[PDB]
């Protein structure tokens, strides 16, 4: 665990990461691809870190790593301004959303040809289900849309926040329950709980950044007042209760009515605030892809390498599309908005760690006691199967969505000519 | 060593923090004195940390951390600049600094009245002569001297930044050492190879940022690149040599050198460094403080306050001052400057870490190979002493420097009046 080691390794992200993000930004080409490049140059390629110790990092790293990224891709934009293609967005994003999932739980159960009510298939599907932003919708988006979409990506981005829980809870169930007592009650406790000490603190940061003074000594505050919401969430409830919020969703919604709140405000406490979370944002993307890579395990990953792409091809191409199509088909338009829809595939925060985290989970408390479900299916493909499809799923999804971005945002001029 | 604890602390650090160095902003005092007082009430008055906790915490954030200030510091100002107070500054923060130390020796030997050659009292003192910049110069000198002696405290603070080093080397050679091979090799080789390395990637720097692209990129590198020089200097050389450079004055040398070819060829790539730096090196500052108390171990602390007080008071009053007044002697002029070598007591960076690390190093490895020297004298107090001297220390020094640096900076305008 030598410490000098890793700032010495964390020095070579920093110092060979942000050479690379700078040719990029000279080169236009997105970040994601070079970093999984990157990846797996210090990863496989040149064996510089192996599957036990990036887990291990990752298990310390990745809680700090996400709370940066959510932050940062919360303050790159705003809120009220969210509320008017908004029905669609609303619609579409949760209704699409649960339908995804449970197209992802039948085909990867198909696939394998394990049982259906078996869970892995379900686990499968549900990570496919989740979408992460802030990855991908924000650092595109930093340049316009203009319409609809950008601030629909964003809510679509959170708005899953609430929901990749949720998905997570059930893929809890479903595969076996440390707990069975509620199915519903997590949850209710999760989201609302998130909701309203996110809302306590989200209008007494309203009130107090406008009687006074930070400025500047704002980012303390909501940094170590995100760091107590997990504490309190995750740690601290379920202890004292097996009564827990999240924390994650709790933090979301913070971000998502304080960047409302400030910019609905208005006046001279806003600029510089896009400036700072973009930077802030880019560290952690950047090490996170990387180190979301180096967290799996050393070895996946050659029976299971088929499976996953064809896993992956079934949610880029027939659920996610099948979702847009069939979730938007009252707009007006048109083969501009419901081809989006389709082509999923930006979320890669959460599902990430939740991937690598039910796989330690079920994987190593295996011999412990793996709740005897689907363990002759049998699941040592399970854990590894969802790392590869959540790798390919990024690559893929990140590639395609990069380059066709700039042809779907102007190419579609949505040819409206009102005279 | 629970995650979710352990970015819930450090959000509340954040939080409570951020706000408090803000209302400093809006209150005009300084932080040092309101870091210190949290660090009291989350560390004995409420019991939120203990000391083998926070010892152990500090084992692996004090690397961080100190990387984060050391790189603060170095961007907040520049160099070039340096070369015309210069004289005085480089024969006073040299021979005085020297000749402070080996006052810190005696005292601190004689007050204990143990023997002279033993090497706890020569620690001590060792402590006493380090200062450290980065947390009050630095501070302060946001805003203007304007003269000669800004420029001088930085040096004052890097200049010993190679003294530090070669200090702790001294503090070990003789209070037992570890090897007794060289007094000498060390102290070529960690000054020698900091300043060989740390030139060639300042000039490395200067040529690949004029020629380019990053601007904002070249964040990471010095951040990934000072981080491989803590892992080149303190863990692989000296794995595969025994021959080691100590990153700390390579990357010291590396800001010192980079800041100056940076500003020295000027143009559009210098405005956004100080804010940026100035917004970094505080969280660390904040953090550091608190984290450098709760790192010591619970309970010192009763048997040596006496001791340290009467310690300190000779090195502010006593070894400070005699070092300036005996280290200017052929100034103008006057009345301003070497009062101003008198007072020392800045440093609380680099001894701190020293303090704590030694005490651990020698406190533990004692039952196992104590060197067997000033076991019986007894050293139990040396480890406890140290710490609390340097706490007291950094109180008053950063207290009284506070309280009375307006009035040495303005109402010693020099009086020089040329017509």
């Amino acid at each position: 665990m030598e410490l000098m080691m890793a700032i010495g390794y964390l020095g070579l992200a920093l110092v060979l990461g942000s050479l690379v993000a700078k040719i990029a930004e000279k080169l236009k080409i997105p970040d994601i691809p070079l970093l999984l490049l990157l990846g797996l140059i210090i990863g496989p390629f040149l064996q510089i870190i192996p599957s036990d110790s990036a887990m291990e990092i990752f298990e310390y790293a990745g809680p700090i790593g996400l709370i940066f990224i959510l932050l940062g891709g919360a303050f790159t934009m705003r809120i009220s301004l969210l509320k008017r293609v908004i029905k669609t967005v609303v619609r579409l994003d949760t209704i699409t959303f649960l339908i995804t999932l449970l197209i992802s739980g039948f085909i990867f159960n198909m696939v394998l040809n394990l049982p259906y009510t078996s869970p892995v298939g379900y686990l499968f599907g549900a990570i496919t289900a989740a979408t992460d932003p802030a990855t991908l919708i924000p650092v595109f988006s930093r340049v316009r849309t203009n319409p609809e979409v950008a601030i629909t990506l964003e809510a679509e981005s959170i708005f899953n926040d609430p929901l990749g829980i949720v998905s997570t809870s059930v893929i809890l169930g479903l595969f076996g329950l440390f707990s069975s007592s509620n199915p519903l009650i997590d949850l209710i406790t999760l989201a609302g709980g998130a909701i309203v000490v996110g809302l306590l603190l989200a209008k007494i940061y309203e009130k107090i950044i406008i009687h006074c003074d930070f400025h500047e000594y704002v980012a303390p505050l909501v940094l170590g007042g995100a760091m107590l919401l997990l504490y309190v969430g995750d740690d601290l409830l379920p202890s004292i209760c097996g009564y827990g919020f999240s924390g994650y969703m709790a933090v979301a919604i913070m971000g998502l009515y304080l960047g409302d709140a400030l910019f609905r405000a208005d006046d001279i406490d806003y600029k510089y605030i896009v400036s700072f979370c973009d930077d802030l944002s880019l560290l952690a993307r950047v090490f996170i892809f990387v180190f979301l890579g180096a967290c799996i395990k050393l070895s996946m990953l050659e029976n299971y390498f088929i499976p996953g792409l064809l896993v992956a091809l079934g949610s880029i191409f027939l659920a996610r599309p099948l979702g847009v199509f069939l979730g938007l088909i009252g707009s007006k338009h048109s083969f501009k908005e419901k081809l989006y829809f389709a082509l999923e595939g930006p979320r890669g925060v959460v599902p990430a760690a939740l991937a690598v985290t039910v796989g330690i989970e079920i994987l190593k408390n295996a011999d412990k006691i793996p709740a005897s479900i689907t363990k002759y299916i049998t699941p040592t493909d399970i854990a590894g199967t969802i790392i590869i499809g959540t790798f390919m799923t990024i690559l893929l999804s990140v590639i395609l969505e990069a380059s066709w971005a700039g042809m779907l945002a102007l190419k579609l001029l949505g040819e409206y000519k009102p005279k």
